[PDB]
């Protein structure tokens, strides 16, 4: 079920794969959760998404070794937001190679963000560019199209029913897309809808900011984003 980690919590959604969920107070808004992945591949752990903090990211990887007890070959974040790349320090300190969309990499600084030591790139079907991707193992990424951001990704999980969608994707039952401040409104149900149609198969949608759902998260997701345009 939720495994409790001093202030974080893990939950095995599969065999090799395991959500990191992570706190940050929100004035205004309470103490907000945001979810990543942990995926074993063979003999190493590749991390999606950091969380909020380095100092959380720090406990994600003393969880991965108390757990797993294999190294961890690299991390891709997926986009410049707090949330997903707050804990890059710590990744980089913990001699982890990390990779983010060339976009999340030149944002990051005037986001407040440390960058990621690779930059994807993606062909224009939205296919990362496998060269930039190395040793991804059964990570599949993929840009949707700007959405909840201009440089969101996602990033499916071969093997496995599981496809994150990270914060451009909500769940079944949410009432609103969220902050819409750094959004692209014409463009978002395009990118949601493009998402689904990338991971076809995956009955697993994992996301930032909500519990794991079934493909109505990308389907009530994507209606909701047919009312901004
Ligand atoms: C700090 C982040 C980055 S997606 C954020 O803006 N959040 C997390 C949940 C509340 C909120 C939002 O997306 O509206
Ligand atoms: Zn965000
Ligand atoms: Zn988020």
């Amino acid at each position: 079920g939720d495994q409790r980690f001093g202030d974080l919590v893990f939950r095995q959604l599969a065999p090799n794969v395991w959500q990191h969920t992570s706190y940050l107070d929100m004035p205004g808004f309470g103490a907000v959760a945001s979810n990543g992945l942990i995926v074993r591949d063979g003999g190493r752990v590749l991390v999606v998404d950091t969380a909020w903090t380095d100092d959380q990211t720090a406990q994600i990887l003393n969880w991965i070794k108390q757990e797993i007890n294999l190294p961890v070959a690299l991390a891709v974040v997926t986009h410049a937001h707090q949330d997903k790349m707050g804990g890059m320090d710590a990744l980089h300190a913990a001699g982890i190679a990390t990779y983010a969309n060339a976009l999340s990499n030149q944002l990051a600084p005037q986001e407040g963000m440390v960058a990621a030591q690779h930059s994807l790139t993606f062909a224009a079907n939205g296919w990362v560019e496998p060269a930039t991707a190395p040793n991804f193992g059964p990570l599949k990424v993929f840009y949707p199209g700007p959405g909840h951001t201009s440089d969101n990704i996602t990033v499916g999980i071969d093997g496995t029913d599981i496809a994150f969608g990270g914060c451009l994707i909500k769940d079944s039952k949410a009432k609103s897309l969220g902050n819409l401040g750094d959004a692209d409104t014409e463009h978002y149900a395009a990118s949601a809808r493009a998402f689904g149609a990338a991971f076809p198969k995956a009955s697993m949608i994992v996301m930032s900011h909500s519990a794991p759902d079934s493909r109505a998260a990308i389907t009530h997701t994507a209606r909701m984003a047919d009312k901004l345009r």
